[PDB]
């Protein structure tokens, strides 16, 4: 039984792994927000997605990617206008090897999360195990 | 076999349980729109999605929560400049016991839905009986 | 094991099928690239989501849905101010039987897709095999 499920905390910005500090769901324990990432235990088939809340006025490009260990799998970019609000999210379907971590990336631009209220998130669960 | 997916049908606005009335899928019929809540008959681990449209033009800030019984669990706001329409969309994967009660709060703002188009929805299965 | 993750590689516009060429994973090749559909093999329920990148200064109106053969079973508009990119997403679980095809279509607008990053993508899996 591997899921997981957590949100994050305070305001993010910058290249830096996204560390959702705010965990809800945790099955076998795979992720760390220490480090922010998912260690995959057994090898099979994954599905991952991510929502990450992007703050308007800050300069104005928020990337965000979901990465397996160093390649990235999926990306998301979310931009606005006047002083406004804004969502880069992506999904994916991985197959994974033990050891294999899956975490977001962010690249520049103003990620909002807040103390306990989950507007950013990351998320996934096993599918099929080989 | 426990899975649903809903939309919404018509204008949304103001502090309400965003009930979504266009069921397509409800497998074990544990999603009732009346309420638009879905209510666990099983003990174990389940994913939950929404995405959320809203109108431009509007004041404009909309609040969308998933929430389990009377917990946050998920948040997303949508805003958007001159006339124009984004989403407040996020994903959870929680552990529910017998009787606890999924579904989207609206918070002030205008969600849009249609008759029979779904471009507003709200979905979800279990992954894990415990 | 039925499982798909394919993204998007070229700029995208007007009434078409959304081809998600840049195919990451696909047990039982099941989606076909050269159609952008995927094909039903086992009847069951399956879950589908999608995430379609739209580029500012496009007029500005992208419409992508999902569609189960001629049938619109999901709808996303995206749509922003000045220069700006936003996505039209949604999610579905679906019963499908054998021959059903499942799609993503562009009605309109600006879709971005990149070579290999994946900033617009389709996924599925299968959740229950009838
Ligand atoms: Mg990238
Ligand atoms: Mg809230
Ligand atoms: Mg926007
Ligand atoms: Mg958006
Ligand atoms: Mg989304
Ligand atoms: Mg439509």
């Amino acid at each position: 039984k591997i899921a997981f499920y957590a949100g994050l905390k305070r305001q993010h910005e910058g290249y830096e792994v996204l560390k959702f500090d705010d965990v809800v769901t945790n099955l076998g324990n795979h992720y760390d927000p220490t480090t922010g990432k998912f260690t995959c235990s057994i090898p099979g088939i994954y599905f991952f997605t991510y929502h990450v809340l992007m703050r308007g006025g800050d300069g104005t490009s928020m990337w965000a990617d979901l990465c397996k260990n160093n390649q990235v799998r999926a990306s998301a970019i979310a931009q606005a206008a006047d002083q406004n609000y804004d969502y880069a999210s992506n999904s994916v379907v991985l197959h994974l090897e033990p050891g294999d971590e899956v975490y977001i990336k962010l690249d520049g631009g103003k990620a909002h999360g807040g103390n306990n209220n989950k507007y950013s998130t990351f998320s996934g669960f096993i599918i099929y195990a080989d």
